C-alpha cells in the first residue's frame, strides 16, 4: 500500500535523525568509555550487577535495523548507558564522572532532537 511506504519513509527519516543524534552524543565520549559493551573478559561479574547492558555500538546496530520506533525508545537506551555506569562504578571514578559529563552534555542534543521530531512530525 501507499500508506505503508509513507510510514517507512517516516521511519527512515526518523532513523536519519537518530543517527545524527547518536553521532553527536558519541562525540561527547572521546575517551570511548561507552563505545562497546563492557567486556566480561575484563569485568567478569558485570552481569551480576547490571541486568540490561547498553553501549553505543549496540545502539547503532538497533538503529540501522530501524529498531527505534520513536525518540523515547532511543532515549531509553541512552539513559541505560549512563545509569548502568553510575551504578556499577563509584562516584570518584573516571567511569562515573564520564557518565555524568555525557548525561549533562547529551541533554542539550536531546532537547533539540525532541523539538525536531515533534516539528517535522516524525512519529
Ligand atoms: C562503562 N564502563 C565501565 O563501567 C567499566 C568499569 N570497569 C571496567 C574495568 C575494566 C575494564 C573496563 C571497565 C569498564
Ligand atoms: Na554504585
Amino acid at each position: 500500500s501507499m500508506e505503508q511506504v509513507a510510514m517507512e519513509l517516516r521511519l527512515t527519516e526518523l532513523t536519519r535523525l537518530l543517527r545524527s543524534v547518536l553521532d553527536q552524543l558519541q562525540d561527547k565520549d572521546p575517551a570511548r568509555i561507552f563505545a562497546q559493551p563492557v567486556s566480561l573478559k575484563e569485568v567478569p561479574d558485570y552481569l551480576d550487577h547490571i541486568k540490561h547492558p547498553m553501549d553505543f555500538a549496540t545502539m547503532r546496530k538497533r538503529l540501522e535495523a530501524q529498531g527505534y520506533k520513536n525518540l523515547h525508545e532511543f532515549e531509553e537506551d541512552f539513559d541505560l548507558i549512563i545509569d548502568n555506569c553510575m551504578k556499577y562504578n563509584a562516584r570518584d571514578t573516571v567511569f562515573y564522572r564520564a557518565a555524568v559529563r555525557l548525561r549533562d552534555q547529551g541533554g542539550v542534543v536531546l532537547r533539540q532532537a525532541r523539538r525536531e521530531v515533534d516539528s517535522i512530525g516524525l512519529e
